C-alpha cells in the first residue's frame, strides 16, 4: 500500500478525520481536501502520526471544480466524505449533488483507480410504503417525495448525491462504491461538535428534557472509517454497504448514558407513551460483515463519546 495516494474530501470532520488518521497508519500518502487550510479548527489533522510526512491538506470546496482536480490530480483512490449535514435546503443540495458530480467527475480525469462515497442511512429507510417487517438493507432506497414533504432534507440531499454518483460514475467509466452509515457516535479528533454527536450531547447537558419514542440505529465512527478503507482495498467490493452495529430506542440510549454518567441531568421521561413503545427494526449489515468487518458495540461507542465530549469542555461535571 507505501506509495498509494488518496484523496479525502472534507478532511477536517468527524468521519473523515478518524478516516485520515487510519490511512496514515496503514502507510498511505493522503491529499485530504478542506475550506481552509491554515484554519485551526484543521489543526488536529496536523498532529496525527505519519502526517507530517504524507498527509497534504489541499484548499478546496465541493463547488469549485478546479480546486478538486488539483486536490485529485496524482490520486489512486477518492473518499468522498465531504457534504453539508443540515436540513436547510439552501444549504445543502447543491454542495450534496453538484460537489458530488464535481468530485467523480475530476475523479475521471484522474484515473483513480475507484471513488468511495459515503451516503447515509437516509438514502435507504425513508420509505412510507416499505412493509414495517421488512428487512431493511441495500436493496432499500427512501422516497424522495416524501423526504420533501416532511422536510427531510438532508436525507433528500444525500439520496439524490448518491443517484448523481452512481449516474456520473456510470457515464465516466468510474468504479464507484458507496458506504451508507446510519447515526454515527464515538470520540472525537475535532475541536467542536458534529451533528450527530449534538444527538448525545444534549441528554448529558439536559438540553432534552424527555426521550422520543423512537428507534434508530448506531454505529462507532472507527469501524465507519475501516470500512470505508475496508471496501476501496477489496477488488471485490460492488455497490452499496449498509453500516449498522444494532437498533436502539432512545430510552435504550438515556439508560445506557444514565447509568455511565449518573452526575448528570440526563432524561428519565418519555416525551409521549400514548402508543406502545416501539421496537427496534430488522437490518442487515450482513454484506460488510462478509467481508470481515467487526462492529463495536454500541454501549462502548456512547461511552468513548461522552468521555470525548469531556475531554475537549464541552461537559463539565455539574455542581
Ligand atoms: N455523522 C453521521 O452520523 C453520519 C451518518 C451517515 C452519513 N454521514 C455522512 O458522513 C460524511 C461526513 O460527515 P460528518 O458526520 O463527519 O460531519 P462533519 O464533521 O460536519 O463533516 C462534514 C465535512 O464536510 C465539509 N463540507 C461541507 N460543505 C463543504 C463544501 N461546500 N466544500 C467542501 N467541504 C465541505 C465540512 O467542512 P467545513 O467544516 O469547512 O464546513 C466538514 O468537514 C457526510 O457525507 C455525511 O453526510 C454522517
Amino acid at each position: 500500500v507505501s506509495g498509494q495516494v488518496v484523496c479525502v474530501t472534507g478532511a477536517g470532520g468527524f468521519i473523515a478525520s478518524w478516516l485520515v488518521k487510519i490511512l496514515l497508519e496503514k502507510g498511505y500518502t493522503v491529499r485530504g481536501t478542506v475550506r481552509n487550510p491554515d484554519d485551526p479548527k484543521n489543526g488536529h489533522l496536523r498532529e496525527l502520526e505519519g502526517a507530517k510526512e504524507r498527509l497534504t491538506l489541499c484548499k478546496a470546496d465541493l463547488l469549485d471544480y478546479q480546486s478538486l482536480r488539483e486536490a485529485i490530480n496524482g490520486c489512486d483512490g477518492v473518499f468522498h466524505t465531504a457534504s453539508p449535514v443540515t436540513d436547510d435546503p439552501e444549504q445543502m443540495v447543491e454542495p450534496a449533488v453538484i460537489g458530488t458530480k464535481n468530485v467523480i467527475n475530476a475523479a475521471a480525469e484522474a484515473n483513480v483507480r475507484r471513488v468511495v462515497f459515503t451516503s447515509s442511512i437516509g438514502a435507504v429507510y425513508m420509505d412510507p410504503n416499505r412493509d414495517p417487517e421488512t428487512v431493511v438493507d441495500e436493496t432499500c432506497w427512501s422516497d424522495p417525495d416524501f423526504c420533501k414533504n416532511t422536510k427531510n432534507w438532508y436525507c433528500y440531499g444525500k439520496m439524490v448525491a448518491e443517484q448523481a454518483a452512481w449516474e456520473e460514475a456510470k457515464e465516466k467509466g468510474v468504479d464507484l462504491v458507496v458506504i451508507n452509515p446510519v447515526l454515527v457516535q464515538g470520540p472525537l479528533l475535532q475541536t467542536t461538535v458534529n451533528a450527530s454527536v449534538l444527538h448525545i450531547l444534549k441528554y448529558l447537558t439536559g438540553s432534552a428534557k424527555t426521550y422520543a419514542n423512537s428507534v434508530q440505529a448506531y454505529v462507532d465512527v472507527k469501524d465507519v472509517a475501516l470500512a470505508h478503507i475496508l471496501l476501496y482495498e477489496t477488488p471485490e467490493a460492488s455497490g452499496r454497504y449498509l453500516c449498522a452495529e444494532s437498533v436502539l430506542h432512545r430510552g435504550d440510549v438515556v439508560e445506557i448514558l444514565s447509568k455511565f454518567f449518573p452526575e448528570y441531568p440526563i432524561p428519565t421521561k418519555c416525551s409521549d407513551v400514548t402508543k406502545p413503545r416501539v421496537k427496534p427494526y430488522k437490518f442487515s449489515n450482513q454484506k460488510l460483515k462478509d467481508l470481515g468487518l467487526e462492529f463495536t458495540p454500541v454501549k462502548q461507542c456512547l461511552y468513548e463519546t461522552v468521555k470525548s465530549l469531556q475531554e475537549k469542555g464541552h461537559l463539565p461535571i455539574p455542581t
